[PDB]
């Protein structure tokens, strides 16, 4: 159907089918065990952020790789259940639609993860070249295949060069995995999210150290954002002033999975609505905090 | 009298193939993924269809995405699903299977979705005339004994060539199931059930448990790569060595492959010795392949 010009927030990244099993004790190899509870969930960073944007009242779209099959059918039906526009999905002829398997041991809270395989090709710069950008007001890219994503980012800048300031597409990038190839992405986007895990891997012991240490790597005018779980979040823009928001932990923490993606989607949402960096930071912390007291994303708004 | 009926579980198995079994608290990447229709009776139906036998599946399912995949998979294999006991609430069983590629060992995390089992009531509604063989995977024992009593009652009223052959599998070490030993022409007892009863080999389990079967019945015990044994009314222990592949890649459903192949071979008029051997042969070929494609 018809999508009004400059109305959608696009999230480019991974969609994964997560099979989560809760067990009394971790299984011994070669054995068959009955779990306490089993759950299928749509995962992936860009994919979770789309869920959150839809629930916040934002028209949103997901761009990522899928292969036809029963995994994709479940994932597409889940995206639709969450009101996510799925028209920009890069359908593949080869590889598996990603699926992960999590075993959570109830006697100690330990999680054993069997990560998806790497058979599915990522969204390429040539796949992105074929996308009409006019329907998007904001494009969020989850860092994965960095050298291809740089070309996608250069395409958006080129688009923006011919647009008046009110038709200019806002851009955000997330550097969540501690992989060297991704650090080139710091130099792209209006808003750069760097994870606590990436920061710690670079030897930074706080969000402040992380923002001050990495601000020299962002493009002129960009805002660098770093969430540090229950220590809240920080942002640093061109004025050199470090901004901070404390976390808003729930009375009882129920489920933290996708709290970081909730934060990213909420920050993007708040910025797209014309709110200040300080306001977006606080809003991001509030919604991530509310999510932590909830199973899944139902009731975050 | 043309079909082989298998009564039991249907499970959607979400399979991950790994280089080595993960250590607790670790994160590992898998080599490959796939979905497979599983469950003991359900796997035996796949094997029977591939062996050229008309077969039917009887088991519990609930409407949903899981059942849609399983039904399409049963249909794809030409397994008759008309006897499925559709339930109003729940999810249909699913599991997470970790298959270790270095040895073919499989580890299953099963979700028995609290779906009501097939009852004696559900089974009374079944037209037995189309079946030549009825295999029952032991689960809800007191309700399955009634199903088994219904088949004996049918057989009483029939000439010997029109009599339905019956097999029972006692796979889980649950006391409740041991009453099932006294029913069927062919009784399959697992290595896991045998070990739980303190038996250290297939020969010890067959000699120790033969007093529990019906008069004339054959007791069968497969012991994985040690092969399989059978003991009938003549008191002569029969053995078949296993047929291990040079590279074991996937063992999931090898036991069910054995049961289906034994049933198939016996339904074709072959001896117990020939059936054991055939069962070991097909189970062994399966172990060197991913899934059931190419077992024949
Ligand atoms: C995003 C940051 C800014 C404030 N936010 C926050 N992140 C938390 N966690 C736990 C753990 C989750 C795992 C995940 O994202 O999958 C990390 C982030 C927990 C909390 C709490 F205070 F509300 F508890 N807040
Ligand atoms: C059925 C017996 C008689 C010969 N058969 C045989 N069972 C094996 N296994 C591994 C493990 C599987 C797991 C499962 O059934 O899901 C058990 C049985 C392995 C082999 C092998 F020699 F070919 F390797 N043969």
């Amino acid at each position: 159907g018809l999508v009004p010009r400059g109305s959608q927030i696009l999230c480019v990244g991974l969609v994964v089918l997560d099979v989560i099993s809760l067990v009394d004790k971790y299984p011994k190899e070669d054995s068959e065990i009955r779990c306490l509870s089993q759950r299928w969930q749509r995962g992936g960073n860009a994919s979770n952020s789309c869920t959150v944007l839809s629930l916040l009242g934002a028209p949103c779209a997901f761009m990522g790789s899928m292969a036809p099959g029963h995994v994709a059918d479940f994932l597409v039906a889940d995206f639709r259940r969450r009101g996510v526009d799925v028209s920009q999905v890069a359908w593949q002829s080869k590889g598996d639609t990603p699926s992960s398997c999590c075993i959570i041991n109830n006697s100690n809270g330990n999680r054993t993860i069997v990560l998806h395989d790497t058979s599915l090709p990522d969204v390429s710069a040539t796949d992105f070249e074929k996308v009409d950008l006019t329907q998007f007001k904001w494009i969020h890219i989850e860092g994965r295949n960095a050298s291809e994503q740089v070309k996608m980012l250069q395409r958006i800048d080129a688009h923006n060069t011919r647009q008046p300031p009110e038709q200019k597409i806002r851009v955000s990038v997330e550097v969540e995995k501690p992989r060297e190839e991704l650090f080139q992405l710091f130099g792209y986007g209006d808003v750069v999210f760097v994870s606590k895990d990436v920061a710690k891997h670079l030897g930074f012991q706080s969000a402040e150290e992380a923002l001050r240490g990495l601000y020299g790597r962002v493009r002129k005018g960009a805002v660098l954002v770093c969430a540090w779980a229950e220590e809240g979040a920080d942002a640093l823009g061109p004025d050199g002033k470090l901004l901070h928001s404390d976390a808003f932990p729930p009375p009882r923490v129920v489920d933290t999975l996708g709290a970081g993606d909730t934060f990213n989607a909420s920050v993007i949402f708040s910025l797209s609505q014309g709110r200040s960096v300080q306001e977006a930071l606080r809003f991001g912390c509030q919604v991530a905090g509310k999510k932590c007291g909830l199973q899944g994303f139902d009731g975050i708004v």
